[PDB]
């Protein structure tokens, strides 16, 4: 198993390049709207303790240079939702696809585009962490790359890229432009938090691998809920939620291991280790891999 | 530092379903010419030992149905080229890129859009192993996904997709029809040579591993070429060539590590394990990245 990225094309299409003054970044052009991190009306010496309100009222719709490629789209409005910046157009995207706007939560992973002066470079997936950065490959010149999930050709994206954090994990928002995780759009250190393990991940791994023949570390135990989550905190797991149950489903009924006798499982993988023994090939447990992934890819 | 593929959307617009009787698969979509496997004209008794000539001297152009999304192509001429079938369409795909076919050698690295009857399903960076597999992530149904890199908006097509081996592992032709590898398009048990491990890229892992600020293997012990290759052959490693050594000179000007001082630090990896510790949080040495795809992404 590896990770696998969704085709890319249908956000490529709208992919585009916003400029303001020599401040320049990446948009995402949908039916007549552009949208950006809002940190494009930032001058370089604006980026440290931007006062956003103040840096649009000065703005108008002629300040405001749109690119599709070398060709201009003229901005006709222009207003400011949280951290993003929407910028009408006068030209609706004829390469719009069905498309939505979700919020997604940690352990979700997602296909980013990264994009450069609008150009899209390369394609992979992601997941979100539990303390709400993402493991990506930035350069600079990536703000505003979008992150997204493609369900019977309509795109769902759920980020758009910010910034990179001094530990070189990274944070953006959704596409409302609220960030995920405790950080601001301003060019200032921002610490994550202490990130943990994807419990719910670790499990699908785990389903992956029997579904494969690999079950040596299915034990003779269960589990109730609470006392595992109680455990998995002790080592720095995430709890897992009523949510995260019910998404392991389909992999319970296709293996008919019950939910719960896993989570015993993985819990004496973590009271006791591996003892040198793998599974799937690997000596570590995979957290970047949702249900959803694992009967994708099986 | 992930593993990134190109966009994939100047791909996807040539992806085609091709169908013969039963038997289905996908196409490449090029001009007025759909490029598949020729296994797509045997029956389920014919996969299993098929005379090619002989089956394709039996087939017209209204034996072939080929459908792009919901719109059938009508074919209107076939030949066979190697083990690759072109059939002529009367209509030209307006999605064509600008394209190559190249032939790729061992070591190299290609994106995969991994289709299923003819839609695009994913999207993976792989590498053209030494023995003329590749490790893949395929299903059934994706015979005919191709292979590919873009430099400059030009796709240049490697690899078409035919079958995997026993182990899992997979097997395929460039476009010209001629297989990677000591490959038959039959349905009998194949095995690969022993593979080796691609040196080079090995060296540019380490690389981005010190670029990225993981630098724990670094020593100041010292190698000549030739000695190093000794180690590496003993260890079933790929042979590192001059040019090798001139192609990594990039990455040793930018973290100022000698090559041959890199090779000294891969040389008592191989000697002395990896001590329970990881790498760019891999735990095995990774060489499906050329020198090429790290200054990219680096
Ligand atoms: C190495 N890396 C990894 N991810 C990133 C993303 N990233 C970025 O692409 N650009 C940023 N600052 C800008 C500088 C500009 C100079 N010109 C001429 N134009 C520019 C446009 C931008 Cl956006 N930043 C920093 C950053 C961007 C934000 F949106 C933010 F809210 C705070 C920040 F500190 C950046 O992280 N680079
Ligand atoms: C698990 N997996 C991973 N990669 C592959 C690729 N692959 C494939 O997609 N299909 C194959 N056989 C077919 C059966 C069909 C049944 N119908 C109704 N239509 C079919 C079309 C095909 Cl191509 N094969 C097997 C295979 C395909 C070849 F092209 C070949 F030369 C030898 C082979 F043994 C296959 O490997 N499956």
């Amino acid at each position: 198993f590896r990770k696998m990225a969704f085709p890319s094309g249908k956000v490529e299409g709208c992919m585009v390049q916003v400029t303001c003054g020599t401040t320049t970044l990446n948009g995402l052009w949908l039916d007549d709207v552009v949208y950006c991190p809002r940190h494009v009306i930032c001058t370089s010496e604006d980026m440290l303790n931007p006062n956003y309100e103040d840096l649009l009222i000065r703005k108008s719709n002629h300040n405001f240079l749109v690119q599709a490629g070398n060709v201009q789209l003229r901005v006709i409005g222009h207003s400011m939702q949280n951290c993003v910046l929407k910028l009408k157009v006068d030209t609706a995207n004829p390469k719009t696809p069905k498309y939505k706007f979700v919020r997604i939560q940690p352990g979700q992973t997602f296909s980013v585009l990264a994009c450069y002066n609008g150009s899209p470079s390369g394609v992979y997936q992601c997941a979100m962490r539990p303390n709400f950065t993402i493991k990506g490959s930035f350069l600079n010149g990536s703000c505003g790359s979008v992150g997204f999930n493609i369900d019977y050709d309509c795109v769902s994206f759920c980020y758009m890229h910010h910034m990179e954090l001094p530990t070189g994990v990274h944070a953006g928002t959704d596409l409302e432009g609220n960030f995920y995780g405790p950080f601001v759009d301003r060019q200032t250190a921002q610490a994550a938090g202490t990130d943990t393990t994807i419990t719910v991940n670790v499990l699908a791994w785990l389903y992956a691998a029997v579904i494969n023949g690999d079950r040596w570390f299915l034990n003779r135990f269960t589990t109730t809920l609470n006392d595992f989550n109680l455990v998995a905190m002790k080592y720095n797991y995430e709890p897992l939620t009523q949510d995260h149950v019910d998404i392991l489903g389909p992999l319970s009924a296709q293996t008919g291991i019950a939910v719960l006798d896993m989570c015993a499982s993985l819990k004496e993988l973590l009271q006791n280790g591996m003892n040198g023994r793998t599974i799937l090939g690997s000596a570590l447990l995979e957290d970047e891999f949702t249900p959803f992934d694992v009967v994708r890819q099986c």
